[PDB]
């Protein structure tokens, strides 16, 4: 990918590139990665800005996010476990969502990233300069994400450079749509672009500068598809890349999965998933393409018509069911895909892991 858009005029006169650190699996059980220097991640850059009555509260306050949003999904599906979030996308419309994920976003300080920044900066150059670099990367990674359907994106797969603003990411255990296809908790967002993102553009919104690099990227990418897509076609051709690889790394979640039931394992398609990675590379629909990806993944689950309504919008709000399945620009795509990551409707119904509300 850095070698296609180094090729590209309109991203090379923007010195785009993503970072990345050499990694040595020496044996099929080991390996190195190498480490980078001055990095944090994210979360702990975040909650290192916090001051000690706001740590405090967010840790466990009954009405901090964390507690507000489980406490919601149990009165909106009378569960307390992973089947609540399938019940809630049964039992809560909208409204019933909309309502406290508003109240719940209200509590997270709003300023945070950028009051993180203007306490590691001098100066205001050393302010814009890195506010500009970190929105460059961030913006850079997440088309890349989305071409790639990687989708555990939570705050701990981000880490933050101090000697240049330059977002990295890592923990790349979710290729091509495997989180929103094998989870029971499907993840929704074609990348992470939460409040604080927002926020840390506050008078200014996406429109400008991520929306600019987000349009110059895809473009870049779209002006040869032949390369990549016969990188990715080898890459899910791998005979060490089937379902049994796959699910002995899924157990490793925490209990975020199906626990120690149904592995179903007549369950890996691989010609599909080089099938939508051309189609998004041809000017598809994200929410079609999401929709494909639920239908191949929970087809009998009591929730897939609500899934698939969640995931492909509304007309009255979200601009991506206004637009065709295909046949999309550049420009277009990149709108519909800031309008599904940062749907409220989507985000009020995300596994609480992934943190919607930062
Ligand atoms: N390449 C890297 N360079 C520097 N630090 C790293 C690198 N990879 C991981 N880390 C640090 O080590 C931590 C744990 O590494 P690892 O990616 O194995 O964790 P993990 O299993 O993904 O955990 P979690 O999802 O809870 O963050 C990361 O949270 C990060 O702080
Ligand atoms: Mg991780």
């Amino acid at each position: 990918m850095n070698g296609i858009l180094a090729q590209d005029s309109a991203c090379s006169q923007r010195a785009l590139q993503l970072r990345t650190y050499s990694v040595v699996p020496m044996t099929s059980r080991l390996g190195l990665i190498e480490w980078l220097e001055n990095t944090v991640t994210l979360k702990d850059l975040l909650l290192n800005t916090m001051s000690q009555e706001e740590k405090a509260a967010y840790l466990s306050d009954p009405r901090a996010p964390p507690c507000e949003y489980k406490d919601w999904l149990t009165k909106m599906s009378g569960k307390h476990d992973v089947g609540a979030y399938m019940l809630m996308y049964k039992g809560a419309n909208r409204t019933e969502t909309v309502t406290s994920f508003r109240k719940r976003e209200s509590k997270v300080p709003a300023d945070l990233l950028k009051r993180a920044f203007v306490r590691m900066s001098t100066s205001p150059e050393a302010f814009l300069a890195l506010r500009s670099h970190f929105a460059s990367s961030h913006a850079l990674i997440c088309i890349s994400h989305w071409i790639l359907g990687i989708g555990d994106r939570h705050l701990n797969n981000f880490m933050v450079a101090m000697e240049t603003g330059g977002v990295i990411g890592i923990d790349f255990g979710h290729a091509f749509g495997s989180a929103t296809q094998f989870l029971p908790v499907p993840e929704l967002m074609p990348f992470r672009l939460t409040r604080q993102f927002i926020n840390l553009m506050l008078p200014m919104k996406e429109t400008g500068l991520m929306y600019s690099i987000m349009v110059h990227a895809l473009r870049a990418f779209r002006s040869d598809p032949g390369l990549l897509t016969n990188t990715m076609d080898v890459f899910v051709k791998e005979p060490s890349f089937d379902w049994k690889n796959f699910e002995q790394k899924m157990l490793k979640k925490g209990g975020s999965w199906i626990q120690e039931i149904n592995v179903a394992e007549k369950n890996w398609y691989p010609r599909q998933k080089i099938c939508y990675a051309k189609r998004k590379l041809a000017g598809a629909n994200p929410a079609v393409i999401t929709c494909d990806e639920l239908l191949l993944g929970h087809e009998k689950a009591p929730a897939f018509r609500d899934y698939v309504a969640v995931a492909r919008g509304s007309k009255d709000h979200n601009i991506r069911a206004q637009e065709p399945e295909s046949g999309l620009s550049e420009e277009t795509q990149v709108k519909c895909l800031m309008d599904q990551a940062t749907d409220p409707n989507i985000l009020g119904r995300t596994w609480e892991g992934w943190e919607p509300w930062m």
